[PDB]
């Protein structure tokens, strides 16, 4: 699991479930490959998106869904989606954890990048 | 001032000078129509990105070059760059602060919003 | 204005008014003296707390009562407060300023420290 | 395991390992009864500072010592410490996972709650 995405909600404390997302790859020509996507579990956990072989260098984005994840609770947010745009395995394969944390008027993004 | 984007910098504890940002606004055509750009002064704020008059409801991106700063610093960086997407005007004129919080591995964005 | 607390609302994106917080200053004998106190503004700040004549180097502790302001919005929060903790002036003379960004289950505090 | 705390630094994108903490938690008498403590692991996890049948209602203080992570890097950070208080266990017993995210000038700390 090079790639695991985390989604926490600062309202309720709790994980942000059910929470959409795609990703993508910066292609050669500058435009954006779609990559992976897939929603966060019970835990806010979002796995598997790649394997070591896919998940090479490059630039990444990540958009989350934040807009339906509070409209679903009833509430319009300030932000659209939070998006996350990195490059990965520079220097070297590395294994990403990015973690989203979520009120309607404000996130936080961060990531833990480990070596195997 | 209905627009102003301040800039900090969490590893130093001081306002983010000199930070290049980008902004658009999202056309009746889904596309990204160039709104305005600035970089942040002495005191890490960007003032004077629009009017009153200008700034009318619609969806804005602002794209902060987060990764020249860092760069410029002796870091290099996780994020590409720090976007913030979001509706605005919608009930309708308001004033908004975008405060962006730096780290070389994280950042948090958020709005205030204020009715003249 | 040596030492300036601000604090914003994270869930609403607006300024934190009438957050009462107790400043206190290490004494010699390890004891937290009682330094100033005050309720934050309709701008969400708290100005005046002390001067320069009287903030001298010490370590000094911030004590926001976040839990009466989420309590008296309808919302029961994590924390019982949120306290901020730092050495100051020790290299020497600086101004602060004190940010708390609130959730109702998270809090962030970031200090901007400048030299005049 | 009802109570964990997980230590991240926003600055190298990794766990914060070997960051020292204490547990308290208030007695009838208002004073603070040494709860638990223990050091985060390689994982910025640290686990098993109690157990189901002692954690029970009341208000825990949790001191993290942040100042001597970052020393033991070289840096003056500007925070003595970490300090989260929070009342548990008020409406049954739940699982708390304390979150810090961890920047010279600037920390988060969030808890994310769950009913097992
Ligand atoms: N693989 C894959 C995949 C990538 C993106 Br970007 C998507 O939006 C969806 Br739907 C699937
Ligand atoms: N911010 C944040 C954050 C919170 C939790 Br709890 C995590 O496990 C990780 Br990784 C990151
Ligand atoms: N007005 C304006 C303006 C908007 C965008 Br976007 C830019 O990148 C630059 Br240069 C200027
Ligand atoms: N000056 C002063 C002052 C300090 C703290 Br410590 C207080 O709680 C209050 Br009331 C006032
Ligand atoms: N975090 C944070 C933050 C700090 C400052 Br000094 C601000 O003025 C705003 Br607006 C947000
Ligand atoms: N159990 C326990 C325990 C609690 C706190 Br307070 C401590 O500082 C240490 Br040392 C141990």
């Amino acid at each position: 699991c090079p790639l695991m995405v985390k989604v926490l909600d600062a309202v309720r404390g709790s994980p942000a479930i059910n929470v959409a997302m795609h990703v993508f790859r910066k292609a050669a020509d500058d435009t954006w490959e779609p990559f992976a996507s897939g929603k966060t579990s019970e835990s806010g956990e979002l796995h598997g998106l790649t394997t070591e072989e896919e998940f090479v260098e490059g630039i990444y984005k990540v958009e989350i869904d934040t807009k339906s994840y509070w409209k679903a609770l009833g509430i319009s947010p300030f932000h659209e989606h939070a998006e996350v745009v990195f490059t990965a395995n520079d220097s070297g394969p590395r294994r990403y954890t990015i973690a989203a944390l979520l009120s309607p008027y404000s996130y936080s993004t961060t990531a833990v990048v480990t070596n195997p």
